[PDB]
């Protein structure tokens, strides 16, 4: 806690001088924080700052030197008299803009109209990740918009909508980890269970994240695209065998005929079958294309109109 000092205003800015000496980045002074820059000079409104408390950016005068280190920068609110909004949940404020950040006091920018509800956590900064809210999960950005040599950490704390990717973040992305993805709907709603978008179809289960591979659904077994994750229908070469799903997706098994043609899906994995094999007792042949063989004969053997080889 800082003390013994005066508030002072000088060249269209403001300060806090002890001793003659100015202050600079956090200080608590009589019940309320204040951010002073590198240089002194009082800061308000949204500012994106490095996280206070550590004593590495706090209570420090512009007559002492300023060490190295690695802190995470987080979003904060400051009012127009240079006080930390100290909230820990939520509140609606003016939204974050290209120009209503960084800004210190005397300077004069302009209001957004647009207000927007941000979520705080119990540190004072602008929350982010994933957030409950009546019944309902919602992601506040992580990450701001990348380049090629751009960051724009504008983007982080607000409500995401569509295709988003959740990473295990810090101060850089942890390509280590899993990185899931999610849809969050025109409010921010995330979506469960089968979803269409863009004409196909999703599976997001319970938890939100979208689905890869074969997915055990209420009985059923369907296969989502490995990579982007879309239902696959019709006959699918996966595994180096032969699969048929129905137009609802739902794997086959068993008999299946396709026009004409009958095919075997086996039992249990619902691989097609090809060459000989056996169904309740009766034995049937099948293509290298899994087509059974139907009245005609096989290496001199015959088969009747239902596949069945007659002795
Ligand atoms: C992703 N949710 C927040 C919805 C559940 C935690 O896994
Ligand atoms: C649906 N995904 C975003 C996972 C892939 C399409 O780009
Ligand atoms: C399971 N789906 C919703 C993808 C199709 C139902 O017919
Ligand atoms: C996932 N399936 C069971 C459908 C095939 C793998 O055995
Ligand atoms: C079973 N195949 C997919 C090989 C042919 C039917 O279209
Ligand atoms: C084996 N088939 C399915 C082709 C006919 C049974 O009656």
């Amino acid at each position: 806690n800082t003390t013994g000092g005066r508030f002072v205003d000088k060249d269209n800015r403001k300060y806090y001088v002890k001793d003659d000496h100015k202050a600079i980045y956090w200080h608590k002074i009589d019940g309320k924080t204040y951010y002073f820059g590198d240089i002194g000079e009082m800061v308000v409104g949204w500012q994106y700052l490095e996280i206070p408390g550590t004593g590495y950016r706090d209570n420090l005068f512009d007559n002492q030197p300023v060490n190295e280190i690695g802190l995470q920068e987080k979003w904060y609110y400051f009012g127009q008299d240079g006080a930390l909004l100290e909230q820990t949940d939520k509140q609606v404020l003016e939204a974050k803009t290209s120009e209503n950040t960084g800004k210190v006091y005397g300077e004069q920018y302009p209001l957004s109209a647009e207000k927007r509800t941000y979520y705080f956590d119990n540190n004072y900064a602008v929350k982010t990740g994933w957030i409950y809210e009546d019944g309902n999960w919602y992601y506040l950005n992580k990450l701001g918009n990348f380049g090629d040599d751009s960051y724009n950490p504008l983007p982080i704390g607000e409500v995401a909508k569509g295709w988003t990717q959740d990473f295990h973040v810090t101060i850089d992305i942890d390509r280590s980890k899993p990185a899931p993805w999610y849809y969050l709907d025109a409010s921010g709603k995330m979506l469960t269970d089968w979803q269409k978008v863009n004409g196909k179809w999703y599976y997001f289960g319970s938890s939100g994240s979208m689905a890869t591979g074969w997915k055990y659904v209420r009985g059923k077994w369907y296969y989502l695209d490995n990579k982007n994750g879309d239902m696959k229908t019709g006959w699918q070469y996966l595994g180096n065998k032969w699969y048929y799903l129905r137009s609802s997706g739902a794997m086959v098994t068993g008999w299946y005929q396709d026009g004409l043609t009958w095919y075997y899906l086996n039992a249990g994995n619902g691989d097609m079958k090809t060459g000989w094999f056996q169904v309740n007792g009766k034995w049937y042949y099948a293509y290298s294309s899994g087509a059974l063989a139907v009245n005609t004969t096989v290496d001199g053997y015959s088969v009747n109109y239902n596949g069945e080889w007659v002795q």
